[PDB]
C-alpha cells in the first residue's frame, strides 16, 4: 500500500491539472499539463514513477489511458492500473496564492508546496511530506 | 545533511535540463526547461521544494539566480543559497534516447533508471536519510 497512488484530473482556467495522491499519506504531486492526452499523461506518470516507488495507480480509466502510449509507459515503469477533497483542498490553496503568481502553473506548485508541508496536528502533527517518507522508509 | 541539494544546468540538443541532486543520497530530480531564465529556474526550484524538504541549494550562482524572481522564490520556499551524476545522466539519456519521441521523455526515463538502480537505490537512500531526519 506504500506503492499505491490515485491520479485524477482537475480543471482551472481552461487548463488541465493532473493530481497524483499518495493514498496512504495524502502527499501530492500535481502539474498543469498542456492537454489531457495519452502522451502528456504517460509523461506525468513516468515522471512520478521516477521519483517515488509507484506500483499501482488508481485512475479514472478515461480516454487518456486507452492508447498505446500510456499503456506502454505503465508497462515500462512497472506500473499496474487498478479524491475531490484533495482536488478542492488543492483548488482552495491555489485560490489563496493565485494573486502572487503570474502563471497558474506557479500557483499550482505553490499550492503543492503548502499542501505537502502543512503540519495540521499542532505540535504533534506530521506533514503529508513527513508521512510519505516515514511510510516508504518503513516499507 | 538531509536538506542539501546541488542544482546544475546541462545542455543536450540545444535544450536546457536542470538537474537537482540530493547530495547525501545521489537521488536526482531533472527536467527539460524552456530556457535558462530566472522565471523557469524559480519554477523548477518551487517544484522541488514542494516535493522534498529543501533547506539549502548549492547553485552555479550564474545569471538565472541574480533576478527578482528566483530570489523571491527561494525566500518564499525558505531556501538559502550557499555534477558527477550529471555526466552519468547523459549516458542514461543516450541509452534510452531511441524509445522516446521527445527528449523530455528520455530525460524522465533516465531519471527513473538512475533513482531505481540498485547496486540500496538512490530512491531508497533519500527516503532513509530523510526519515532518519
Ligand atoms: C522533517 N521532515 N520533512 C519532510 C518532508 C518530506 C517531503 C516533503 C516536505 C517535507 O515538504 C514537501 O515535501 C520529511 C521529514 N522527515
Ligand atoms: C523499497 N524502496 N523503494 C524506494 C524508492 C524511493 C524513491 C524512488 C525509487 C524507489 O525509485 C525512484 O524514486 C524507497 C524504498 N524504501
Ligand atoms: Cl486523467
Ligand atoms: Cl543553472
Amino acid at each position: 500500500s506504500p506503492g499505491i497512488w490515485q491520479l485524477d484530473c482537475t480543471h482551472l482556467e481552461g487548463k488541465v491539472i493532473l493530481v497524483a495522491v499518495h493514498v496512504a499519506s495524502g502527499y501530492i504531486e500535481a502539474e498543469v499539463i498542456p492537454a489531457e492526452t495519452g502522451q502528456e499523461t504517460a509523461y506525468f506518470l513516468l515522471k512520478l514513477a521516477g521519483r517515488w516507488p509507484v506500483k499501482t495507480v488508481h485512475t479514472d480509466n478515461g480516454s487518456n489511458f486507452t492508447g498505446a502510449t500510456v499503456r506502454a509507459a505503465c508497462d515500462w515503469a512497472g506500473i499496474k492500473q487498478e479524491i475531490e477533497s484533495m482536488n478542492k483542498e488543492l483548488k482552495k490553496i491555489i485560490g489563496q496564492v493565485r494573486d502572487q503568481a503570474e502563471h497558474l502553473k506557479t500557483a499550482v506548485q505553490m499550492a503543492v508546496f503548502i499542501h505537502n508541508h502543512k503540519r495540521k496536528g499542532g505540535i504533534g502533527g506530521y506533514s503529508a511530506g513527513e508521512r510519505i517518507v516515514d511510510i516508504i522508509a518503513t516499507d
